[PDB]
């Protein structure tokens, strides 16, 4: 089945943001699972180093029905987050729905539809409540491998679109290079290459064609594995900020991450990330 | 025979209330049985650091005749809380009495009805030996698996309603989801998860819906068991409080527990409690 | 037979009365039995590292052939304290007569008179030489367990009651119970068990009634035996008091004991002390 | 192979300066390995007054693949520690790498330098990155059973030596006695004894050479085994102080330790201590 | 082979002056022996009230080879002496030494030369280091029983003679008397007698003649065993200074003892004096 | 064989001058004897209770041989009593003599020589050393119990009798009556009556024949022997004195003695003499 357009080119983008320890200073998650399958975890992390802890408890759970669903989250800043999967009818297509229900906050509603079907993928947006109805369309076809991808969110109340991106990639069994142009002065790129299943690395470049100011955007990323229960990990980019990250397995069910961020040729500074992560798993 | 409502979800409130060693710096508990049947122990606790040393000594006796049950006992506060258990003619009618006596401070006797049917429970108490006299009430219904009920309080003297809550909760084979509205401002949601035999989660949320105050009161406790004669448990809440507690059982009748009270983000001001107890049974 | 006045509630006013090496920071007894039959005695006590030593020497028979008993007295202050006792009327009523000659103070005899019968216990004691007719009795019952007393001491002189004290007790198999209320309130309720041969334990609370909205001082007691031929034990009080003692059975014929006495909780105050205590048997 | 300087003596400052835990009244640590060799550890204190903690967690690894070591530690002060250690450069000489790193401290670099073979070793180190390199060094030599070493201290900026000591000791089997000379008339002379399995004694004189007024110190301590899994140590002073540590195994994978150190025949100085330790292996 | 004149009456000097307690209030022997030959001790007394706890350590070394041997000591109040015993060339001349050095005070070293023949014995004690040194010499003969012998004192520095004594003593086989004469001023006369192994008694007088009222000292010492493993012994003068004593062992190798020194002629008087002590050897 | 002066009424003599403790407060005498036959003692005696002690130290000799004596004592007041005893050639006819040697009082030796032969008992004691020459004899006839005698006291450098008494008694079986007059100013009736050898009696009256002052002064004393290891005997006089004595013997050897003295003619409380008396013997 054809990738979602969120989903082109995932392997590049979930090298920089996944099992990355540099930002929180601590971090507290617990899973759990029960008889019947009804998921509950508790997330615990803090932003600033001298501040509050801030902590969120969701219930998730999924069947292997028609495909009914409910996610239910509760922070401690009180935007109970919810959702709504199902399809019933048509098989593949799902119907979800998340919202954002807050005392002091506005809320929003967001409805999304997406049509699963060989070599067609597209998805629907809706806002609901304020007034602002906004439609984030976006198509991909797959044709050989090729994957193209467009998106455009025209705005009903305006009558315009305001933006017009789009993105063209080639994947493959153990490489895939893609490119993205969004409202044209944005021009990202990619190459990814997939040594083995004990190594991978990955390169993003952001071009930015803009007359005024062109300068030269780019970043490395490793990611190696000693053995099964271990992951290292580091990228590098031209400005210098070299970050680390180190996920160790504990006693089978917990897991210890470890990251740090340097900034390298620029003698120490007076500033610099390290934080650590503990996570449990029943 | 569906728990009484002032009992109702006790496998939560025995998570993070119960089993804890942190609020008094060392402890002695005796706990001696005759052969007639009556139970005599000692508690000699310490609330103040460098303070009085508080002591009691309580008896109770529970035979399975017709049910005269008696307990009594002295401290060193100066008080004593008598109890007396009989139900005699009716069935189930368990028609107990608790008092208050101290020398100068007026007496309060409390004298409580709970009477139990299938899929019915009721229990009362009358606030008399005071000038004041007051009433509470609670009813629980079942629901073969939705257990509820609510509570209501009488004041004889002003004439209306004091106190006004009501608590619903969904019991399973290994999970518990229960939440309890009083006076439409105090509200709390609690979660209690026995994931296998050796090992217990739970959560309680406090959101006291209202206006002026901001945020919410999330705590999060576990308890595990590395084996019969063993048992370690820890509680964090959202401002960064965890407490610790290990129960270890050295000779047979004889345990110690320990127990901390760190501060995440505060390692510099002192505000954490620590302590022991020792506790002996023949 | 039910026990005399002074003999209720001996097995807790004992527990924690006699055993305890704290007091005297040295001791040596000499006790040796003659060929004809008299037991001569030799105790050497001396309170306070530095001062002065007292040696007392008592000698003491009892023949089971008539009754007659004596006790010759000789303490290091030159003073004579003989016991004379005899009954030679009828079997249930013995008479004691007590003499302190001392050649500066005042010499005082007493004579008291002791009269038992099944379900009734009396004594009566007089104050002869010096002129303050002082008579001291009691009277004790006992229904099938339950023994209850009271004392009273009439002064000739005065015309009136100077102390008018009541004990009520309940013995049983092991365990004890007990409430006696002496002059004007200080009313007593003790505790005494005995869980198996090899451990005691006990308590004793003073009510203190006379003085309203007050503190209590109870104090509790065990006693436990390593073997038999060793003995420990400890008691704790309110105030932090705590003793410690250990006699132990060094050669058949010579034992040894060790007593510390530390106030706990706050270990400044020079309050510890401790004392020996050596006892020889030929 | 010769024993190296730090080895001299090491028996009698191991006697005399572990498992005594009569300082930090509270200690926690938890030691851990993984699935390969990792080896987590977490050690928790506490000073005297309740005030801070300090907690920190390290792993080390001695990998025999090549001979490879790291140490890699972090405390809550923001102090990294590292330590490398390898020897595939030369066989008998071995390369070791100690950094420290914390934003307000200046950063820390010493790199030590260990040559090993029969009948001769040797040290070196360099405190470097810090604008005053200081070369430690000593060196130590052994003929028959008969052990001695000497230190030197040279520094750069000065142009000559600041710390120089000679030390002489005699091993055997089962005793070692032994004599330190400090270039400030310091002289410990310090002697072993391990009479059986069950028990090992042990004494160290320290005289002060520079002032001769009778400023001789001594101290001595035991160390007993009632069994194969308890530990009883007693260290005494010359002034009087008496430190007692007890260390018991509970179930095994948990140890409890229990130090007291008071000051004999002088009970009111406030100079006593009593603390614990809870050590966990996974 | 005769006694030598220090060793004439040695068992009367060893009830008066030996295993008495009465003079520290505390101490602390144990002696320890390691499978060369070498023996240590560690002893820990008690001069005073407000004293320091003195302390010191001495080794010693007595083979059967040719007899070479070193004991050294290493106190706490500067005041070390070492031994040195050999005879190597002459079997039989005992030439030892003992020294006094002492930082600050003038060391003084003395060399002992003892020469037994068959009925004479003859010892030189040569005081060198010493600006004014003496010269101590003694003389025994023996004829059948009778023991006799003499002591002069000869000064280098001056040339007269300062110390010039006699004695003159009868053994048996069951008691020994004899009678000491010191510069015609100091005339001394014992006794020794053993009723049988499990009694001695013996007694001790001084007459001073150079003293105008005379007033003779003696003393009486008695020395009882109940058993092998028991010791009380007491003695008595005129002032009436009777000490106790009791030596018990309780383990295989640990000793108690406990001492005291009534005055048996004044009660209102701290002179009482008292002690225990308390020996172990492995 | 006849008895001598000294021992004619000494029954009645015996019964008041021995196993009276009244007089010495404290007495403590310790008897040993040797393998081959040399009797040593030494006693103590206090006279005032708040003076000093006096010590005297015996060494007597005896044997079956022809009869050789010799007694040698030494005491506080320094005077060497000694006592030689021969016969050789005559066999009963001893030649004592007595001597005392002191620096300060004079000494004083005394001869006495005393011929044994039936019906026929002389003694004549001389005098030395002083130049007051006396010559103290006395004659004694026994006829069929009648027993005379004379003593007369002659004095060589006057020329005249100081001392002239006459005494003249009948003993008997188990009676005897017994009349001395001394100086024809001293008369003394002796009555002593053997009851058995359970119980002794006896009576002395001194009429003192004397016109001036006549008066009277009668003595009973008693002697009750309850057992071998008891005695108890008491005397009374007209003059108000009553003496009790007790003497037991608490260990085989080892005895012990209480006197005291009532009054009745004055009574009082602050009067009264009482003392004890230990004595052991080898």
């Amino acid at each position: 089945s054809p990738p979602v357009y969120s989903d082109i080119s995932r392997n590049i983008n979930d090298l920089l943001n996944k099992d990355f320890y540099h930002a929180t200073p601590a971090a507290f998650d617990v899973q759990t699972t029960t008889a019947n399958g009804i998921k509950f975890s508790l997330k615990a992390k803090q932003p600033v180093k001298d501040g509050p802890l801030s902590t969120n408890v969701e219930a998730k759970l999924n069947d292997k029905q028609t495909g009914l669903g409910l996610t239910q989250g509760w922070s401690n800043t009180n935007n109970l987050q919810t959702k709504l999967e199902f399809a019933n009818l048509t098989p593949g297509l799902k119907n979800e729905l998340i919202t954002s229900l807050t005392p002091g906050v506005a809320k929003s509603a967001v409805l999304n539809t997406t049509f699963t079907q060989p070599f067609f993928t597209a998805r629907g947006a809706f806002d609901l409540c304020l007034k602002s109805p906004t439609f984030v369309g976006d198509l991909t076809m797959a044709h050989e491998g090729i994957v193209g991808g467009a998106e455009f969110g025209y705005d009903i109340s305006a009558g315009s679109i305001s933006r017009y991106a789009m993105a063209l990639s080639y994947f493959a069994k153990d490489y895939s290079l893609g490119a993205t142009l969004n409202n044209e002065q944005i021009t990202t790129v990619d190459f990814f290459q997939n040594v083995n299943a004990f190594l991978q690395v990955g390169a993003k470049a952001t071009m930015n064609c803009k007359l005024p100011n062109s300068n030269v955007n780019i970043e490395f990323a490793t990611r190696y594995l000693p053995d099964a229960s271990s992951q290292v990990k580091a990228k590098v980019s031209d400005s210098g900020i070299v970050t680390l990250a180190y996920k160790q397995l504990l006693r089978p069910g917990v897991t210890l991450g470890v990251g740090s961020s340097f900034d390298a040729l620029k003698l120490s500074e007076p500033v610099h990330k390290l934080g650590w992560s503990l996570s449990f798993d029943a």
